[PDB]
């Protein structure tokens, strides 16, 4: 299934017809950083299994639903259970989701992931508002984006020098500043790396010597596909440890290092996010 | 279908019947750059659609014809409409055309292209002799000769030491002076982005700090196709902006822009590339 | 066939039944590199197009078989004939034979290459002990684990700073010192270019900046697979050449030469990979 402007208007229709809501942000939320889906106020969680032309998830399993309703006042959707290139799925499997958010009405997106530190200033528990990004699947053939336009959503060649709003990393950052914790959060560029495996220690002192400030394994072809269309974005990562320091000291990440992490920042960033969606513009 | 010797041969069969030209060069124009194919004498248009194993191409649309005839008194054939691999056309549509190119008797490849400058020294407007190249798909397992190798057109692990003829580079430069344009010709290597998104900022800084002097979406896979069958070739580009001062000044790029300049230079690279036809040895 | 828990028991059932060895030990020979494997004691030699969901390779041809016996009174299974990602194998099959090995035994896999050199130190007949590495197809969205996760054999996201196991490296380096050939032996960084052209002269200068000792076409795949799995693992690279020298001095790289170095040195690794398997803990 192509992601295309009728298949993308199938999906939107269902949609329109269960739920009554018209979003007008969307958010996609990073492992264990999801609490804030299960606050959204008069709300209709929707299988993506029942969505016409959703992508199928059953070999991955686990959740997988469109969330909408309301928070701080504002309508939104949320993606419950992200896509993620690594588990195999296509070009028009991630952009299919994105595409259906810009049909409903989205205007905003809000990107939350967990991702490895390169940068010396960077600690586990840190946050970092991303300015720009390194896209090495995009270098070598994989952009999300190959394969025909699609016309109706953007041009054939886009062009991503501001992917990243400035004014919205502004407004997250004064919220941080207003509640204190303005010492977690520092700014930086993110490096994808198409996984599943962690960065090795040499490719980690390969990025600090390319400019890279953060690592991880998402983020980049939704913000390409958002860019696209017209959509503005917020994308923020928590990080999980600092690969050039364990390199140095021989000291390993795991899945239950990183889960940790997420579950010792989740309560403050949905806290910090529930404010970003009341504040926007 | 396989980019093979018997799939070739039939394309090249129907291609003699129906234009009676052996040629001896090949030429691949970049957007805005193919005034020289409407000038090319006695000459004989051959859709694409109507060539037996020639990729399909309607998905994209648009123009896509080889062109027989003389320039110069010299038996040329062009490809009009190039394939791109942002497109999604795989390894072997791309290598077919080549391929044929070569059981029809070409023995040197012309090919232009626009690309964005990151070297200091090149400014919008000028021309870059390409003495080698990063193939950043390549490296990322997505070469254009990943799949079994086709012996009858060359060797399974070829050498790219020599892709881009000296000789020819130097001709090219000769006729520049001649004519006094030389303050516009530079040489650099050339980085391949898959695309079809345009370098971000930070990835242009990080082309920068690797020895990159210009950055595009084409020729590389053409260029090792002839190479891997004895092809020898000359390729030009055509610099569309400096990517590098473009960021440091918060400027941005689009296809309206770059098919600006294609426009000014169009006249000129025809003219240049009209003489070194005529003179090749 | 995916490279599943089912569809590797039933290629390790065949094996059992036909050869009676139970292996602790894998090995991987490089090209021109494989006479140890035709000195496997009480061996038997089993055809790949005999195992149930081995991967089909007739279209490159060659040899390819599974061998099975004794070498210094230890049990062990080779394969003889590598599968190269450059041939167009998927990742399912690359992995499915690694597994196959888990399944019917294996603890420690051996793996040999021809590789190309970039650290000035390195020249043509050196030996490397690979400490760890860059993979470029990883970072662009090629890596061997892309695809659904396989959770019988290993974790979604798996840890790769010690897939090169140190006391390994340290055995094999003994084991040269007390035959006084240690002046062959150095350690370094692999960077994996998926191939099948040779590293261009400007694509080798950029993996000297980037921290890559040597620069090859395999290895690294398997590597990832076996870590999966936990099978512990030593490989070493065979240098043909050093390419930076090369680059400077116009000289080109060949297959030719490439086994003209592996025949000079073949019976030393023999002999130093028959005395690592006697010695291995
Ligand atoms: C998610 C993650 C955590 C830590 C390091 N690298 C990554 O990609
Ligand atoms: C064609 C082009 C023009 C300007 C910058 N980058 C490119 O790839
Ligand atoms: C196998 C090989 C030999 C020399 C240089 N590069 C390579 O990949």
């Amino acid at each position: 299934v192509v992601a295309n402007y009728e298949n993308a208007s199938m999906a939107a229709d269902y949609i329109k017809r269960v739920s009554n809501v018209l979003p007008d942000i969307g958010i996609i939320c990073g492992s264990g950083l999801g609490k804030l889906i299960e606050e959204i106020e008069e709300r209709k969680v929707i299988p993506y299994i029942n969505i016409p032309n959703f992508p199928k998830t059953t070999v991955a399993g686990h959740v997988g639903n469109l969330v909408l309703g309301s928070v701080g006042g504002r309508k939104i959707v949320a993606m419950q259970g992200r896509l993620h290139m690594y588990e195999g799925y296509s070009n028009q499997e991630i952009a299919l989701p994105i595409r259906v958010m810009k049909l409903l009405g989205v205007r905003v997106l809000l990107i939350t992931n967990l991702a490895g530190g390169i940068n010396r200033k960077l600690k586990s528990g840190d946050f970092v508002l991303i300015k720009g990004h390194i896209n090495f699947p995009g270098l070598g053939l994989n952009n999300v984006l190959v394969g025909p336009n699609q016309d109706e959503f953007g041009p054939r060649f886009p062009d991503l020098s501001n992917a990243y709003d400035r004014l919205l990393q502004q407004l997250a950052l004064k919220i941080a500043q207003e509640n204190d914790f303005q010492d977690l959060v520092h700014e930086g560029v993110y490096a994808f790396n198409g996984g599943p495996t962690y960065e090795s220690p040499d490719e980690s002192n390969m990025l600090l010597k390319l400019g890279c400030d953060v690592v991880g394994m998402s983020t980049v072809p939704e913000v390409i596909i958002a860019c696209h269309c017209g959509i503005k974005v917020l994308a923020v990562s928590l990080i999980a440890n600092n690969s050039i320091l364990d390199a140095e000291n021989d000291v390993s990440i795991n899945h239950e290092k990183v889960l940790a992490v997420a579950e010792k920042r989740a309560d403050l960033l949905q806290m910090w996010f529930k404010e970003i969606i009341t504040r926007l513009p």
